[PDB]
């Protein structure tokens, strides 16, 4: 299919040179194209296989075989001396710049994918529009370019999770010879957040002043895909217009959900409004049992909150159970507090928050358990944690055929299309992948070369590995142990395991056996890692190199001879021994 | 070879048990050994592809060729009923041993590598002794069972670098909000030197104890090989014997080396002196540039020290240079100066240490640079740090013909045996090993059961994992650039590299591009990795589980094919595209 992928490359490519790499003609149009600032991919066919089959196959475009061939929009341009007169001649701008669209690509949503995504096309002479919009939640909080991540999501809050481990290393530092007296130290949420809030602007900016420089045109304006290559654009006047785009890549992301209860909406936040909030939650009361909420619990408790979880079943559902149970045991020895088979019915309001003032108001939160009985308790905050979703009826008239899921995400081939053949979607709308913003990154920035460049790499969306940060942090690659067993069964898994104690804990007198790592690994499969967990400190540092080694199909024996760095907590996985089976203590 | 593999299991095991994982009869004896608490190795013949051949193979020492088979120290001693009646007859215990030497196994030193192999040994039924001996410092100073990493190297040197990454965590824990003021807090040597001391107490404690609940024998005596199965032994009332040995491993470490030049052995200290030091060393001196002479000088400088380094010639011989000087720059950026190009002379004494306070005394360094300029300036402390070297010559009788090099250590097989059949050496004194506490570890494991449990496997010494823990730290898997240069050319050569920047350290206001990374790539071998580095925080857990992918022998490919973990600093290594060729700055 040498032939297949050459119509598809050129067709697709907004301006591409085929060339080889010992060339002086091809270096010529090279130098031309530099010069004019005009970009474009570039095939070097003395670097593929199948160069000299492309070459030839090329003449069914352009008539002729040599190089360098320069193509804009799937039009043959010409060889060495017709570009070179074009570009003596000023006709070479006005050329490639002639197309039936307005842009070559249309992102919708200027987020984690959507910015990758759009930054790689133009790279490769895509001429690129990138719409972002967010709408603001219930109680008005909205935010600059950048997307989820960025804004309400992983940046800010790692950067609160930090505030809450320094509470952590203000008390140890006492141990290891400070003279300072932790217990005389308090935390002050306005200090904070302004803090988070001035690197989110830098970034905010950072990324408009980029996209700029990339010739990436931004509009803050909510699009909507109204057919295969109009999207309509509101911008926050109000005023509405059609623009039109070769490829459209969809990457609008998720919010928050809240549930259908009275009060919800108009007193409970999410972490839409978290990161930004303008005074301390105080007494808060967390609904939910995502990674969202027992982070933002988390932190939230170890900067001096009265905090409270409300679970209405089990701890981070789709995580390994034995792990997500040691996560929240530890959460709960360290001062959040549970309310468990238990969920919300209403929200009523006892004091209106105070505008003129650094304090939340009140809220009487009712609920009831599983079994009837009835939750009845003040809180000061009522964060909603319950899930998010996507917003995308909003944003895909059902007329233009793009086929949705059941929970209104985006059902995709393994290459991102959509069921419209121009249209694709990356991130967290697309649906059954995992919705995390390096995959967004990985997707958007391979598609984009794939669309403009002629590549053929795809995103591999397996053993993808996450880290939870809570206040002990919990990183994991591959499968769950329930998962492998159910898969493959209980005989033919081996868990090995081990609780450890990282060094730095030693001397400031924190716990012995509440550090846990283990593999679950495939007998039948030469002991095959199928997944790893570890909860620890820099669970994320620890866990992520070795999801290249789980990517490369890992056994158990390549962990062994292995040799480990010392004294580190990661060494532990190069020692493993305790099987599950053997029944022998972990500790 | 299997007979071969035979003979010399048979030979050297202690006590090992021929079986079948479904062997009513071998279940008999397994239980009756059990309940003897007999310790034993196990062979079981239907877990081997030639166990049939082995079975067979017995029959040349046993007579017969069924299972179970029990051996003692070469001999065999009965198939199930033989051995139940010994039992019975309250005849077992002697048999098992019945031994031409007083052990089985004799380890000579107490460190790492040693403890590890006496303990895994004694698993297998090996009778074992465990001789150790710390002789005195200069100054008198000793410590507890261990060895070197234990009591004055790894442990209590990481402990001291935590307690001088508090110094930054109680600068960060401002920006994040909490109220302490930094420049009001200092640190008390004492405090610190006491809480690090008590956690090596605790290892030399649990050492004593798992050698007895392991049935070892725990010898505090030094150890003389004075022929291939003699020990001669001086314990601490100068009292001197022999016990014998079948076979012997050789553990006996390094000792830090002093420069002859008038006053240092009298006035300097070096590491072995410095982790328990009962007064701050004040304004100090560091004379070297190895891993141990920065990390240090790091620390004291981060728990408020005045602290310079003295240079012969560069930072890190023998790692990658590009990474050493960078280490040095952000020392240097931090308060540590350097005497660059410089040896000492002479150490005078100005005031002598005073015993009855925890004060140091005050030195005169007079020394010359390079060019023959003279170095003269007063310092309260002065510590070598000019390398470490074995001291074998007061523990091998040069009669005993055991191979060393021209630097004093054992010249070794890839099976760790020295030029005497049974004397094997391990750790530090190895020559040409990696000198690592966790190879020591693994090195004298996997020899024990080679040894006593028919074992075949070797240590892999290659690539090797190290993590320098400067202030800031420096992981490192593989080859250095300029060696990968080397060893196959600039051309074949292409290296990835980035800057980064931890999210931690954003609203912390430190830098922006000191944190570094690169890949070290071999074009003509898939872009194989040769050697990853990074200059980061938490750089041993970033590093470590990238060994195993570069055991695996991990690509370029590999490392983009994965997926990040976002917000870390590990995850920039799955998206590096800047090559040194290009030029491309990596900020
Ligand atoms: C509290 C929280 C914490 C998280 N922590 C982590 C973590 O630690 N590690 C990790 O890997 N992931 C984390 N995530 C997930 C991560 O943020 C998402 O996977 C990532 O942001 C998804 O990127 P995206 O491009 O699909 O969508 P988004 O980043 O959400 O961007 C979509 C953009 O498009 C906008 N938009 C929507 N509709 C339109 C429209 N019609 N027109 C124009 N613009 C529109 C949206 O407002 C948004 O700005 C977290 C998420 C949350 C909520
Ligand atoms: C300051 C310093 C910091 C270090 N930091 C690290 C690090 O961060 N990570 C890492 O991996 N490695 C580190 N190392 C190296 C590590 O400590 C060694 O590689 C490891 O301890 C070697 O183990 P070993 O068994 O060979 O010898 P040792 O641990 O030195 O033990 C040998 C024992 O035998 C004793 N002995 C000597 N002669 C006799 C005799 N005749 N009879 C009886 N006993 C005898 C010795 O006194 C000693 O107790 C560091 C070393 C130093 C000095
Ligand atoms: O106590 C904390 C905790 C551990 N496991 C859980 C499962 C559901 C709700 C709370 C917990
Ligand atoms: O300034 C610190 C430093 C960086 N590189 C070096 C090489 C030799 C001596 C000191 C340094
Ligand atoms: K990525
Ligand atoms: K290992
Ligand atoms: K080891
Ligand atoms: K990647």
């Amino acid at each position: 299919g040498t032939s297949q992928w050459l119509r598809k490359t050129v067709d697709s490519a907004a301006v591409i040179l085929f060339s080889k790499t010992t060339c002086p003609y091809c270096k010529k149009v090279k130098d031309v194209l530099a010069e004019a600032k005009i970009k474009h991919a570039t095939i070097e066919l003395d670097q593929l296989s199948n160069g000299s089959a492309i070459q030839k196959c090329l003449a069914s475009f352009s008539k002729i075989e040599t190089v360098p061939q320069m193509f804009v929009r799937g039009k043959f341009i010409g060889d060495s001396q017709t570009v070179l007169k074009y570009y003596s001649n000023d006709e070479l701008a006005g050329i490639v710049n002639e197309s039936k669209y307005d842009y070559d690509l249309i992102v919708i949503g200027g987020g984690s994918g959507g910015l990758a995504a759009g930054k790689e096309a133009a790279k490769y002479g895509a001429k690129t529009a990138v719409l972002d919009y967010v709408e603001p939640t219930p109680i008005g909080t909205t935010w600059g370019l950048g997307g989820t991540c960025v804004n309400v999501g992983c940046i800010p809050k790692k950067l609160m999770h930090q505030a809450g481990l320094l509470s952590h290393a203000l008390e140890d530092a006492e141990h290891f010879g400070w003279s300072l007296d932790r217990s005389k130290i308090s935390h002050n949420w306005s200090t904070m957040v302004e803090g988070v809030q001035s690197h989110i602007g830098s970034l905010n900016w950072g990324y408009k002043v980029a996209l700029r420089d990339n010739q990436v045109t931004y509009l803050n304006a909510k699009g909507r895909l109204i057919s295969p290559h109009e999207v309509q654009i509101t911008d926050k006047n109000q005023k509405v217009s059609t623009i039109t785009g070769n490829k459209i890549i969809l990457a609008t992301g998720e919010r928050p959900k809240y549930p259908e209860i009275p009060g919800a909406v108009e007193y409970g936040i999410t972490s839409d409004d978290l990161f930004s909030l303008p005074y301390f939650p105080g007494k808060t009361l967390v609904i939910g049992a995502s990674y969202v909420a027992l982070e933002c619990a988390g932190f939230l408790a170890s900067l001096g909150g009265d905090v409270t979880v409300m679970v209405r079943s089990i701890l981070l559902r789709g995580f390994d159970q034995q792990m997500a149970e040691k996560v929240g045991d530890y959460m709960e020895n360290h001062g959040v507090k549970f309310a468990k088979l238990c969920v919300p019915d209403e929200i009523k309001q006892l004091k209106v928050v105070d505008t003129e003032n650094n304090k939340p108001g009140l809220l009487l939160v009712k609920g009831h358990y599983t079994d009837g009985k009835k939750f009845e308790e003040e809180f000061e905050t009522v964060i909603f944690a319950v899930g998010r979703e996507p917003q995308l009826s909003k944003v895909l008239c059902e007329t233009v055929g793009v086929k949705l899921d059941k929970n209104g995400r985006v059902v995709c081939t393994d290459d991102e299309q959509t069921t419209v053949s121009n249209v694709y979607a990356i991130g967290d709308i697309n649906a059954g992948k995992p919705q995390l913003t390096p995959v967004a990154i990985q997707a958007g920035r391979y598609l984009a070369r794939r669309l403009f460049a002629g590549a053929t790499e795809l995103t591999d969306y397996s053993n993808v590995a996450t880290t939870v940060f809570t206040p002990l942090e919990y990183g994991a690659c591959g499968l769950s142990e329930e998962d492998a067993i159910e898969k493959y069964g209980d005989k033919d898994i081996e868990v090995y395991h081990s609780n450890f104690k990282p060094l730095e804990w030693t001397v400031a007198h924190r716990e012995d056996n509440v550090c846990y790592m283990k593999l679950v690994c495939r007998k039948s499969d030469n002991m095959r890692v199928l997944g790893l967990h570890v909860l620890g400190p820099n669970a994320g540092e620890i866990t992520q190199g070795y999801a290249v080694a789980i990517k490369m199909g890992a056994t158990k024996a390549d962990f062994d001879r292995t040799i480990g760095i010392h004294p580190t907590c990661s060494e532990t996985f190069t020692t493993l021994h305790v099987t599950k089976k053997s029944g022998v203590s972990p500790i």
